[PDB]
């Protein structure tokens, strides 16, 4: 392989709350002013298209059917325009993009994160394994099959997001396919801070720790009483960094609960030097433990070769 | 996709007994009046063009081969009179239709219902899965790729009948699909209500409850001895109404012994309120039960390149 | 479809032994008799133009040369003056005409039945698909593109022939057409009416047994040795008569040696009784076994685009 | 290959009507007699566990019912006494056996047959294709991964049941496995002569055609009421005579209406001199025609990694 | 097979609200009651040992944390006194019993249900497949392997639970084991007799259907405010009763919002008369769908063999 | 088996350091060279490519850190040049070929051997069991479920390296497979000709033991303090040679000082006579002594099925 030098970016930014076409162009402005510094990669936060559903947290479960409606009516789906619009903004600037997204097919709904190529192509997409506490009440569960890390001109990329970095199952199946540079995308009201900094550690990989802000247009909707606004307010924010192998910060942080973006040198072939001392997946391991992973799409109804039907037109009859 | 508001109509009526001829003219009058009153959709009740076969319950094995005659006789097939006819009836008043009928193919005969489109074209046809009880003298065997759902201007539309309910797989198998709006027709003499309520809290949708009425048409014809005439009074009726994805009714209910129409609007945007508790074919699955769904054609006879023939015409000898 | 009543005619007779310009005009004897009487189809034996080739097995591969010699200079072609005096005489008694005649194309030889329609016209033509013990050394191959069965005013007529009736796989093809009436000739050593009786019941159709006798000038021409001549006489003799779909004869039996001809009255309507306990092709039939029935002509070698040539007449230079 | 030259024998008999624990014993006084006239196959007529049902052609789809319940008790239940008592009868005299039954799986009837050695095991087993005209309300459906033909002792065996012989793909699948010596049955209200012989000469093979006659106990039972009784006792009987490959018989005709056995010589080296004329799956083939056999075992439900459980007791206690 | 006959039990009651030891041991007074009237089997309504959680959707998800705590505490471990009580409770009178309760299992916890034999010992577990949307938060997620159907002297027994009888899946995945008596329990807020009546037609078996009722006591817990404390008085309240294989009531429904019993005599070979109709997973299947189920147990770390320990004791030391 | 004769080479030489592409020419043309004399098996010493890492013995585990970075970028990949030069070199010569290298899969780094044979492909592949006293910091362990010996068209063929020969067990599960031809490769500086040709006597191999020598190349970068530079001169020369089943050497000396190749004739037929003493593996041992080797195949993570996955090019995008 390679072993490439670039420099790389994370956005900390807030979308229209529940609004996707004003999301959607204020995602393709973000695009287009981060990679006028000549970025290789850029990266978002957690449920970007159109936003991670706060109402969950605040109400009793019947309290989220008012406002589930307006989620599913606003939801990304794969032949989109949404879609479009953002391999336009790729295939404009040459960059890398990942992006997270609320996603629909068949009549369920799914958290989704997605990858676009310089050429504007797609190149995958991955589906978060299962929900954290609240959000169990909305979104769909994962699969096994659809977890990849990706060859690329910038090394082996790969990324999670949330909880999925608190059970250790998932960083040794990650690590098992040799990731290299690593996006990690936070909601923001989690403590981010430790089990970021971990996996840097225990994986040998450059992290882009990425995390949204709060704003008056989705708390002045989310609650109708003074119980819920008030307690909204106990709720706190989160920072963006990049971190390097050894566990330190290599840029500034992001100031203040204030939209913005940090970005660094990634030298990648630095990485040697610290799987001297570890390698889970290799010769630091043992003969008596193991790992079953199973790589197979099954879902629950699996169409053998679909084909079209006969259409009689009105001037044949 | 796109979420409609439109009125609809369902119809409880009976047939000029095996008689197509007159029987046609009767659906054309039909649709012309219940077009008249603004609605975007109609139903027929089971087998309806010739009418469905009471013979094959009053009498032993020998005793349908006298009628049969008259049915094989007054059997639809594709194209003719009755198909042309039916395409005017639905290209005059631009609302979609679905009509049952006996169908005759090779030396064979099945039973199918046909989609007509407002452009007066035919959209596709689906055939029942396995003939009942009575009725497996009568007609032939089902196939498993002739079961379509239909995007349309009004949502996602498709159907069943009779006993088709009572069977798990054809529920999961169609509720693969989107399905959003159904028709579900029987004959009078079936339990009817049950599994059509269930359906429609299964598979989140409006269900259009559609059957036939007896006449002295049949009485005085389908039978000759007293006891059989006897049997036959002993026969129950059916029921017409349209119910919500709650399981409750929103139309009226036709009375219990009368021709007449049923109507109601449905607003399939009230669909997702519904979508929240479960979905089958979505999460509420679990990864341990799958389906195999063969969507390949395969008759007995599969032709390959069909090819014309020249001939020698007596001038040119 | 419609289903007519009729007259129909099946003829026990024997050709001018190896001679074609008597044997045209004894058919045309032949045939305004049959047609005199009302009959409205007539159908022939066996290789009546110009004879069955029995010096084929009477002696050794080296005995048959000398006469294929006298065989190849008396067989039909397309275009040939043994077509117009029949064809005429088609025309001028309007009844369906099937014959039976021995090809000569591209200096090859083939076996083949020939139709003729009320019009005068010639509908199209039929190849043995494969040659028994006896013939596969004098005729040539069948084809798969050439196995037709015809709408008519009379029901849809077809005609297998000889060995052909052992093969399963030729009734299903033929079946799959839905015949409805069907000729079947043989020569006349071949044991006959278990297998044209089997395949009445098979397909449900009428089936007219048609077949030669022998006479005293073939004997005279084709044995030389008196262990030839003597051996001759080991042949069984055949007979032709008529069959209902429910496998007993409807018609008399013509006398088992004298020249003559069988006819009786056609009622097609009646096949519907039958239809109903089974039908291969439809209801009683299993998703597990199929048939692939390629049907695209494939001539050794394909002209493509043919086209005529110029002469510079003696005039002009 | 092996040419073994044995005896084999043919049985007619009628069952106690609907009582299996009758039927079992009286089929060991039939087993032990032929066995000791020295013939190593013996052969049984249709469902002769518990008894074939007539009623079924009687009276409405509800009188049927009553009987039923009492035929459910009745199935063989495969494994059972009934099974270790035939098994046995086997096993002390060295002889093949073929047998048919009604076969219980789960919820549902099957109609099979029982195929033991002189071993005392089970070599295989065989369902019905399809149903017939009656009884296609009563019993359910085979698959093609249950249409075995053996090898052993006496050559290659294999068999069919009632009309099965009148579905031209049957014949080709049997014949594409190298067939000799074929075992036929028969209800014996059906046809069975030209069913047969043709069958013979299709395949040529011995074949050991066997038939049922109704004893005067079943009237007593069957039949209700008085015009019922006289529509019924109006039938055929059937002939369980044997048949070589020519399509003569080779055994004396069996009396027409009583209980008997007819045995003869079977000498498989002679079907040599009959397949140098054709063979429908070797040399008298076409490439335009084939057929596409798939026997994949297809269960509805399919159990796969199966496992045990444990119950849970007084260690603690 | 055998086909008894027995009285079997139904109960309605409440529990003492998360307070294990009261509701132990007011489920032996009640097993003594119902068994001293000549019930054979029993069964009990859902989550009932510790008792439903309804503060799971009166309060946000900070809310229910302060209530959790106490549940957890009062979870029955295997073994333990809380099953000692109930085992010989079983022992003492010879009636099988059904109850259900949270198994704490690890750090983990599940709901699910245990049957006891006549001898007292255990005779299986049963697993919540998924939580429905009240109820996602609190127990895990169960697997293939713990959903047994098993067979004894009351006929074969087997049970489901909740939303369960709503998804299509586990109706065929029970049906497939030949099911005769089945059990239903509903917490008692949901509508329940669509899909309990449903579910008795669709699979041809006597349900017995069980619920639970609210008791005030719950209400000075659950509510600790007053809007809370009026919204909880919204619900609606459950039925009991005993279904017969076609949908009408065998036994009265238990008539009031009070602790009662309803009895009925069961006859298990009734059940014939209605497998005659249809069969689901027999003969009314296709061949064009099925389904894959799997049944390897699927422990999340599936630790094998495992030895003891050898300690060095003071006096050796 | 069949005992063949034949001339083997064993070949002393040192590769130039670190540079792997140099390295890999060179080793291409010594095979030129050595094959160009007629001898069909060539053998190299231990680690040729790129180099053995004598910088781990000259200091502390901080100062190797600095090299493994240079160490780790010139690893040999496979597939690569490096396999496609040497694949090329013997193809051109058909000789086997013996090679060994720092393999490089997934993270970590392995030494590793490989096999190629006159075909040119490779016949298989082993890891290193377990690390010596220094290079424990470099490499990690082999694995039981590769330690192949090759049938071929030169007897049984197997190898082992460096410390291996110290541990008996290995000896043990090396002769349970019948080696007969041996390679032996060692670095330089360990003390081997005793412990070499005690493997002679034990297994009855020919045995082929080559080793490295020094060069100033790695004298002048390995260290820079004078206290490392005259400490690295301490080390002892190597020796290559080749012994027979006496324990005696058959070939010439290779000059201790300096770069050559040995020669000898094989003839293995002679070693049956020896085999008559002493075999651990057959008759010469007692059942109160016995061996378990297992060799299944368990890396850390085991993939199961696995596929592709889907993209969506641009122009359909």
């Amino acid at each position: 392989s390679i072993y490439p030098k670039f420099r790389a970016a994370a956005v900390q930014a807030a979308p229209i709350y529940l609004n996707l076409e004003a999301s959607v162009e204020k995602s393709c402005e973000l695009i287009d002013e981060a990679a006028s510094n000549g970025a290789k990669l850029v990266a978002f936060p957690e449920a970007f298209l159109p936003g991670y559903p706060w109402f969950a947290f605040i109400g009793h479960p019947e309290y989220t059917r008012k406002f589930y409606h307006e989620l599913y009516k606003n939801a990304v789906e794969i032949p989109s325009l949404a879609i479009q619009k953002i391999s336009e903004a790729a295939k404009r600037n040459e960059t890398y993009v990942c992006i997270s997204c609320s996603e629909k097919d068949g009549g369920s709904l799914y958290l989704a994160q997605l990858w676009f190529n310089p050429n504007g192509d797609l190149i995958g997409k991955h589906r978060k394994m299962r929900a954290s506490v609240a959000e169990r009440l909305i979104w769909g569960d994962g699969s096994g099959s659809m977890m990849p890390v990706f060859q690329t001109e910038i090394g082996n990329l790969g990324g999670l997001m949330c909880w999925e970095h608190q059970v250790p199952l998932d960083l040794m199946a990650m690590n098992a396919q040799n990731e290299q540079v690593h996006v990690a995308s936070w909601p923001g009201y989690f403590d981010d801070e430790i089990s970021s900094r971990y996996y840097a550690i225990a994986t040998q990989t450059f992290v882009l720790m990425t995390s949204s802000i709060y704003t008056e247009e989705m708390k002045e909707m989310i609650c109708l009483t003074q119980e819920q606004r008030d307690y909204f307010e106990t709720f706190k924010s989160g920072h963006t960094c990049i971190y390097g192998p050894d566990g330190e910060p290599i840029s500034d942080m992001v100031p203040a609960e204030t939209e913005g973006i940090a970005y660094a040198e990634i030298d990648v072939e630095r990485v040697i030097d610290y799987k001297y001392y570890i390698d889970p997946a290799g010769h630091y391991s043992n003969q008596s433990l193991s790992m079953n992973f199973n790589q197979q799409p099954t879902p629950v109804v699996k169409h053998l070769n679909h084909q079209k039907n006969e259409v009689f037109t009105y001037e044949d009859i």
